[PDB]
Formats: structure tokens, C-alpha cells, sequence
DNA sequence: TTTGAGGAGTCTTT
DNA sequence: GAGGCGTG
DNA sequence: AACACGCCTAGACTCCTCA
């Protein structure tokens, strides 16, 4: 059915969301109408529309429209879309600000020239503010401007906002089940599909699992609209931060903070609050909380720490939203109090509560403890005996470090140019480990996914699979993912722990063969260079090691997926292996990194920090 | 008025 | 978040 | 030497802007 990828991927999105009664409740007749209208277009019409949907939202010169793969002459196609009410022509081009925007710098010249009142030179931005002030006061001459501006611009089209808004809202619904497609893409700006989805959705093959919904996420179409608002807000803030527009970003955040304070009482929330965590993250309240968290990053960037500390205390005062984020919060609270506000009394309480919170883990739990030792073992603190108070003396077991060198040129070395980690590999190759992978945490991740695939994608857990295109159970990064599969996991873990170096070889082979290619977030099909490499490796690691790593990734992927060693190296014959974090001249171990190395050692694995010093 | 660097916008695959 | 790499 | 920030994140290609 020869459809081009962008259209195929678009169509997968509409289908996947429309086949949900739950989700279709969230659209009015008028809205659904527009969807049908899409389906009523020719393929040519639809191809163009997707293209235009994927461009930036604003007018386009007819000259800057070319898709010979769509049509050698597009006027009919445009006409179609225009009758359909999907696109608008220069004829509806009425705003002036807009017409000027569409005109180039040299075209703003020819208009600043054929209009004596204008100063004929300046930046594109300059001439615009000008042309707008003149049309504002003496209104009649501003119409003659618009006329020639329009004639100068040429024939132009724009996507209609109303139809666009609908597809965007479908996209939003699609992208939730898919984390968010990307943490900015089907968030906003004015939302389209992620590059990865746009290009690949139409070709992707997803794991089989049984859809099974017993729970509404959104009350009504209103509720979704709210959620979509906040989403586009959170996107906007994020875009500011990313460009350096920190002040703008602040206005946005406060604007958002008050918006959220209006909704505080709204009935929809009582229900949201009631949803399981793996679903609650798809509500207004959660998005706003995420905004607030960005707010505190902006407050810190503008060195306004008393205020960051207020927002941080405020977040940490409620357990309904983002409980996983508490680690980051407590940690960040403590760092602000200790290092930016020098208030040590509150810095101690901070830490104390932080460590009592079962929702703080790994990295941020270690960081808080490590600040706690720094304090009660410091001259400028000896005025207290209130951190000698029962500290679970969490002594992360010490690890074998090592130092190699390389000639400096992300850090480039020479040997042909290479990375830091690639230079460490070459060391270990000549240290008798012929085999090695620079895979960081995905090496272990795909192994876990290989060994537990069928339990990952097990049936019998309501709401964790809500539609066709998932690549993980929605509860995957949650405390509950283990809880809800306890008996199966427990048994699978036990079983791997005891499996000889050939049952594992065969388990992996079984999944690889049944699942190869299937999109699943844990697994990277090219992470190993062939099935037999994965086999070679699982053989070296053996049962208890493998079993332990999987145990953590399943108990707490949310807080464990990060910090595994850059490298796994092994001797083909001796079957001996080492887990190696490569640290360049300019870095030391993150907290997560050290917790892991401790943990790997407890499972009886050779672990090693390899430092590189330049020459 | 010429030249050049950096920006913005678009596209990718079945 | 994730994690490296560079400055203060 | 210990601790913090800051910045970034795909890649290629084209046409546009502004100095
Ligand atoms: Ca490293």
C-alpha cells in the first residue's frame, strides 16, 4: 500500500488512539469530525498535510513548497486541503505582523524604500516594530502597506490552528504510552512527532502483550485539555532554559505556579490522587509539579537560593506528586542550605529527614549521608552532637583503582583518534582481556531484558498495557513492577542464580530468536555484535552475578538504571571478567557509580576504576 | 556592495 | 535524568 | 584538592541574516 514513512507513522498514531473508547470520550463531535475529514482526503492531500503539520506553525511562501514525490504541481492538493478547512491561503492572511514576518530582510528593504516614511535600513526585527507603529497611529496608510506587503510576499499558505490542535491532542495521548515520545517533542512548542517516531513508527514491530485497561486516566475532554495545557507550558519553560532565556523562563514558571494554584481544589484532582503511581504521572498535578521542579533549577541559575529553598520545602511537603524526585529534592535542598545559605542547623534537619524518607535511594541517599559525615566531622560544626545520632554507617566497600596514560589531542586521544573508554579497552586487550564492550548500563540492561522478557511482558497486570505501541509495561519504573510480579520474578531470579553456563546460553538464545528487532526499552538489539557474543558474555558472568544485577534493575529501575560501569571486559578462554569504570583526567565517581561498584563487588565480581592521565 | 559565520528550518527510511 | 568535560 | 557550576545532547543540508 505504498505510503511514504511520514504518512505511515502518522496513520499509526491516529489508529492507535482512536481504537480506544476511553480516549475517544475525550473528543467532541466537531473534533472527531475533523479526524474523519482527514481520512476523506486523497493520499496526496494527506501526504502534504502531514508534511505541513511537521513544519513550524506559520505562513509559508508558495515558492518554498516543493514535494515532487507528492505532486509536480501542488495547487490542486492545496485547494483540496483548503476546501477541507485544513489549510488557509494568503486570502485569509489578514494580520500585518504576520505579513511582515513572512517577508525576507531584502523584501523589508524594498518596502522600507517604496515607503518614504520608513528608514530604509536596519535589522529585520527593527523594520517590523517600525512598520507596526505607523500602521497603528495612522491606520489608513497601514492598509496600503498590508496590500503591497501581501503582493510582495506572494502566494502563501498556513496550517489551520483548530484542526492542528486536534491532531496535537491525539499525539499527546499517543505519546504518553511511550513515556512522552521524547521529554520535549509531543510536549509542545507546537507539538509534532519525535524524529525517531516520525521516521520509524510505520516500520516498528512491538513486543506482543495483552492490552488490559480497567482505569480512566482522564475524567473528561476538559481534563485532557488541562493536562495538554500544562504539557505545552512545561515544554515552553524547557525551551527557554535550553536557549539561555532564564528570565523569560522565570515569568513562565510563576505564571504556571499560579495557574496550578487555581486548579488546587478542582474535583478531577481527587481522582488523579487516587490513581496508582504508574498512571498518576499522566495528570495535570504531576506535570505542574514537574514545572515547579524546573522552577527551582531556574531559581538556582539566577542565584536566588532562599527562594529555591522555599519551593524545595514546598515540594517535599507533599507525597502525592513526583515521589521518585524526592531524592533530587532533599539532596538539592541540603546543597542549597549548606553551600549557598550557610545555615547549618537547617542543613542538619534537612539531611535527617531526607535519610528517613524511604523514597530517597542510591545516589541521593549516599550524597545525603556523605554530606552528613562532612558536617559532624568538620571544625565549623563541633558545637553539636546531633549527627552522632544513629547514622546507618553506610560504608560503601572500597574498590581497586588503576591508572593508564594516553596522548591527548569530549576528550580525544591518539593511539587514529579515539575516546577515553576506547583507549582503556586497548589497555585491557593487552592485559589479556581480548573481549570487551563499551556499553555502560545498556549492556546489563539488554541482558536483563533478554533474561526476563516474558515476565516483563507477562499478562495479568491491569493497566500496565493500554495500547498497541508500548515498549514496556507502564509500571516498569516503579516500585510496583516488582510487587505485582513478585512470585514470578522471585522464581526467575532463583532460577538464574542456579543456572549453569549453558541454560543461560539457551535462555538468551530463546528470547533473541523469538523477539529480535521487537522494540523494547530495555533491550538494544545491536548492543551485542551477535547473539553468540551475548551468550559468550552471560557465560562469563554466570548465574549469581547476572541474577543480582537483574534483581536490582527490577526492584528499582527508576533509581538503578544509572551508574553501571562504562566497560565489561573478559578473557575468552579463562572466562575471567572485569567491570571497569573509565574516568578521564577531568572526572571522578558519581554517587550512583560508587553504589553500583559496591553492589557488583558484593555479588563477587571483579570491579575496577581505570583512570586516564594525559601526556 | 562583497564576504563570511552563525542561525533557523527542514528532512531522514523501507 | 545521564553523564562527560570544562571552569570557578 | 574538594566542591560547585555551566553546557550539552544527531546529522546533514539548505537558505537567510546580519555584521
Ligand atoms: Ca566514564
Amino acid at each position: 500500500t505504498g505510503h511514504p514513512y511520514y504518512l505511515r507513522s502518522f496513520l499509526v498514531v491516529l489508529k492507535t488512539v482512536l481504537e480506544n473508547e476511553d480516549d475517544m470520550l475525550l473528543f467532541d463531535e466537531q473534533e472527531k469530525g475533523i479526524v474523519t475529514k482527514f481520512y476523506q482526503l486523497s493520499a496526496t492531500g494527506q501526504k502534504l498535510y502531514v508534511r505541513l503539520f511537521q513544519r513550524k506553525l506559520s505562513w509559508i511562501k508558495m515558492t518554498k513548497l516543493e514535494y515532487e514525490e507528492i505532486a509536480l504541481d501542488l495547487t490542486p492538493v492545496i485547494e483540496e486541503l483548503t476546501n477541507a478547512g485544513f489549510l488557509q491561503t494568503e486570502s485569509e492572511l489578514q494580520e500585518l505582523s504576520e505579513v511582515l514576518e513572512l517577508l525576507s530582510a531584502p523584501e523589508l528593504k524594498s518596502l522600507a524604500k517604496t515607503f518614504h516614511l520608513a528608514n530604509p535600513n536596519g535589522q529585520k526585527q527593527q523594520l517590523v516594530d517600525a512598520f507596526l507603529k505607523l500602521a497603528k497611529q495612522r491606520s489608513v496608510i497601514g492598509a496600503v502597506i498590508l496590500k503591497r506587503a501581501k503582493a510582495l510576499a506572494g502566494q502563501s499558505v498556513r496550517i489551520c490552528k483548530g484542526p492542528r490542535a486536534v491532531f496535537s491532542r491525539i499525539l499527546l495521548l499517543f505519546s504518553l504510552t511511550d513515556s512522552m515520545e521524547d521529554e520535549d517533542a509531543a510536549c509542545g512548542g507546537q507539538g509534532q512527532l519525535s524524529t525517531v517516531l516520525l521516521v520509524n513508527l510505520g516500520r516498528m514491530e512491538f513486543p506482543s502483550y495483552t492490552i488490559n485497561r480497567k482505569t480512566h486516566i482522564f475524567q473528561d475532554r476538559d481534563d485532557l485539555i488541562r493536562y495538554a495545557a500544562a504539557t505545552h507550558m512545561l515544554s515552553d519553560i524547557s525551551s527557554a532554559m535550553a536557549n539561555g532565556n532564564w528570565e523569560e523562563a522565570k515569568e513562565l514558571a510563576q505564571c504556571a505556579k499560579r495557574d496550578w494554584n487555581r486548579l488546587k481544589n478542582h474535583p478531577s484532582l481527587r481522582c488523579h490522587e487516587d490513581l496508582p503511581l504508574f498512571l498518576r504521572c499522566f495528570t495535570v498535578g504531576w506535570i505542574y509539579t514537574r514545572i515547579l521542579s524546573r522552577f527551582v533549577e531556574i531559581l538556582q541559575r539566577l542565584h536566588m537560593y532562599e527562594e529555591a529553598v522555599r519551593e524545595l520545602e514546598s515540594l517535599l511537603s507533599q507525597r502525592i506528586y513526583c515521589p521518585d524526585s524526592r531524592g533530587r529534592w532533599w539532596d538539592r535542598l541540603a546543597l542549597n542550605l549548606h553551600q549557598h545559605l550557610k545555615r547549618l542547623e537547617p542543613t542538619i534537619k534537612c539531611i535527617t529527614e531526607g535519610l528517613a524518607d524511604p523514597e530517597v535511594r542510591t545516589g541521593h541517599r549516599l550524597s545525603l549521608y556523605q554530606r552528613a559525615v562532612r558536617l559532624r566531622e568538620s571544625p565549623s560544626c563541633k558545637k553539636f552532637k546531633h549527627l552522632f545520632q544513629q547514622l546507618p554507617e553506610m560504608a560503601v566497600q572500597d574498590v581497586k583503582h588503576v591508572t593508564i596514560t594516553g596522548r591527548l589531542c569530549k576528550s580525544v586521544f591518539v593511539m587514529v583518534l579515539c575516546s577515553v573508554e576506547e583507549l582503556a579497552l586497548a589497555h585491557y586487550r593487552r592485559s589479556g582481556f581480548d573481549q570487551g564492550i563499551h556499553g555502560e548500563g545498556s549492556t546489563f540492561s539488554t541482558l536483563y531484558g533478554l533474561l526476563l522478557w516474558d515476565i516483563i511482558f507477562m499478562d495479568g497486570i491491569p493497566d500496565v498495557f493500554r495500547n498497541a505501541c508500548q515498549a514496556f509495561p507502564l509500571d516498569l519504573c516503579t516500585d510496583s513492577f516488582f510487587t505485582s510480579r513478585r512470585p514470578a520474578l522471585e522464581a526467575r531470579l532463583q532460577l538464574i542464580h542456579d543456572a549453569p553456563e549453558e541454560s543461560l546460553r539457551a535462555w538468551v538464545a530463546a528470547t533473541w530468536h523469538e523477539q529480535e528487532g521487537r522494540v523494547a526499552s530495555l533491550v538494544s538489539w545491536d548492543r551485542f555484535t551477535s547473539l553468540q557474543q551475548a551468550q559468550d558474555l552471560v557465560s562469563c558472568l554466570g548465574g549469581p552475578v547476572l541474577s543480582g544485577v537483574c534483581r536490582h534493575l527490577a526492584a528499582d529501575f527508576r533509581h538503578c538504571r544509572g551508574g553501571l560501569p562504562d566497560l565489561v571486559v573478559w578473557n575468552s578462554q579463562s572466562r575471567h571478567f572485569k567491570l571497569v569504570e573509565v574516568k578521564g583526567p577531568n572526572d571522578r565517581l558519581s554517587h550512583k557509580q560508587m553504589i553500583w561498584l559496591a553492589e557488583l563487588q558484593k555479588l563477587g565480581a571483579e570491579v575496577e576504576v581505570c583512570h586516564v592521565v594525559a601526556v
